[PDB]
């Protein structure tokens, strides 16, 4: 029995990086359709404008025919309404993910109750990557090319060059 | 694009809990299939035989029609290849959960690439339930029918009593 | 042997919410006297004034006969000492909350070696509400009247509407 | 208004350290009665047989007016219920602790709801003793007299020499 | 100003797997003597005899100029100050291993002074890698070949075959 | 075989406390030579300029002869390679720090391969104490001399009072 499964992830993304690739493209390869959904989050002045943000991550999500890249400014939960999606995909990499996830899937069921938030570890190639660190490093002009796609290293170092 | 999703959920399930009910009954609402998929586990010395597990998962999950329940002794993996599954479906309850699932999602990714391990929590009113401190209460005669479906209390109160 | 317990329950109560009210409802049927005790914070920049915060959970504690409200702005212990109270009452909500309580602890024993910290686990209910995500909540017009008590819910959506 | 408050400390205590100690008189400064509360075990196949671990809570106890020893193999609500408890006094050395805590502090709310859960931290000093190694410390003649009350360290080392 | 510095590196290497040689290796590098020091542990149980699991480490460490193999039935501690050693070499792999790890690091302490417990953390390729689910995986005929070194994959599954 | 072990401590040192020199001593007794290295941190707006916290680090580790203090704004890893080091040293102390710890550790492994990370914990006597509450205690004219050396609460009160 074939079913139409919508699912959101949604983050920051500011910039994407390889642990948000593998996940949008495990969830991608389990779902009819998926957003990956960029919030605004203007109260963290984010590196790289909403534009910006929403721009990279079709760059590294053009292979994945399913996957559509949208902005979005309200609660995750009424953007998943919104858009008529079920699932609600987060990434947990640690423990400390975990106390976190706990609270916004528990306030989600709360505002959407058949919203289904469901979480995906990162390959332990990627666990690690945190994008605070990584723009870290960049603004001192480490070697960051092993934790971002191309065209986002690509536009982390202009951003700073 | 409509998709044929087909999960498993293993465990010990000894007995199965409200709990794992809430979680299967969430797999069932999100997947085309779902196997719940009862580990015989020998050497955990369980409270009760495979077959009343079964029996037991069979009964409260009756009501939810893609949801099939079956014994099984080889590795989750060759389980979930064997089914034609794409997805393995478990709980986290827990910090410490954690640990243990990262660990098993990785070595299922080694031994089974294209099966996908997706995690749940469960809600607030199951969290705190684990099989071996309502058993620790069951034996002493103290209340665990807030824990447990209702023939499930019935038959741990028989194999106690 | 009968005796006076006096117990401090201080926090940032920014605002109070039904996890505070569950722990100091608790705290109440424990001692014989609680001060809930309302951190002035100023280098934290609360939404509500400390005479808000004062206020209202005046109104939510009015039932509880052993409970007074001050508002303090010097050391935790200091404001326990000047009361003459013997307990530090603290809220532990997950794992996150118990490495900080836990370094306060120690350095309460130094500043005041005979107060006693002692520690309440919310009700599950409640547990995974967090005065921060409320607010992110409330900021978006999402409904956050489960987390809230009433006239505090009546005073956060007129501080944003 | 002063009060009466009775307050159990179940646990194993086989053999009761320095760690315990320490929470039991903290546990006497403040409330009217306690009561040391050394549960059978006999699952775990304790060391020490369920009269010595008395015996031995007793003399480590002895000074604490308001301190009383009891053994007992009911649950330990059923336990408190009987002895008309309204407290329950547990510690939490660290985060594994805590997981087990809080499962434990909710299955306890159901079975007697108006028995309070509270938990203490036990001074730095004690906080990495656990009974399990220091137990085979002393199984290979090391040094076990820091962690121990001295006619513990004593019947430790007949007990093994 | 050139240094002896001699450490130890224990454990019940029950096999010695890839995370453990990635760590003596890094100690190799570090230090200018390393004992792996492999416990007896009895009352363990371990699948492979003590000799066994020092010829096993003895293949893989061969390579290791400056690394001796050793087993004992001791404490770690008074092993160390039999042979010298003023560095006491652990992995932390995870949070779970950081509570056990603390316990013991300040046990040592206590019986050895002068001995410095240092921590390493494995690369993320081993870091999951645990000799209890690679045994097990491995009961089954799963492919544990990624995880252990080649002469201790041949001796895990003829002592299974 | 002798050897050169050339390791480096960084870290804000805002100021440096009991906890780190508690380390950098155990470091001085066991490398070659220990490079305390105090990371200029601008965008953490310091309490303390760098040359005072150098100044005060310079203080507190005159007795150690193989240490040197020097203020670095560059990565931690070049700063390193810049000296020859080989190793780094970093303290954990508690389970929150070890989630950071893991993923700089990797990254700097990605940076300066043959750069080794270390982990020490601190004596239980130190290892609850943060620059942050100290100074937060500090700001209130509470006593902080358990916390701190000599010289740095004097510091610290002149840099306030």
């Amino acid at each position: 029995n074939a079913m139409i499964t919508k699912a959101i992830y949604p983050g920051t993304f500011d910039p994407i990086t390889n642990g948000h690739l593998d996940l949008v493209t495990r969830a991608s390869a389990m779902f009819s359709h998926v957003i990956l959904a960029i919030a605004d989050s203007s109260s963290k002045k984010p590196m790289f404008t909403l534009d910006e943000r929403v721009a990279l991550a079709k760059k590294v999500t053009a292979p994945l025919k399913n996957v559509e890249v949208l902005g979005f400014s309200e609660l995750m939960a009424e953007f998943a309404k919104k858009h008529n999606a079920n699932i609600l995909v987060r990434g947990l990499r640690s423990v400390s993910d975990f106390e976190y996830e706990w609270q916004l899937a528990n306030m989600n069921r709360h505002l959407m109750p058949k919203l289904e938030s469901v979480f995906l570890i990162p390959s332990e190639k990627w666990s690690f990557i945190s994008s605070s660190l990584v723009k870290e490093v960049a603004r001192h002009g480490g070697d960051i090319t092993p934790f971002l796609p191309k065209p986002v290293t690509k536009a982390l170092l202009a951003k700073l060059a």
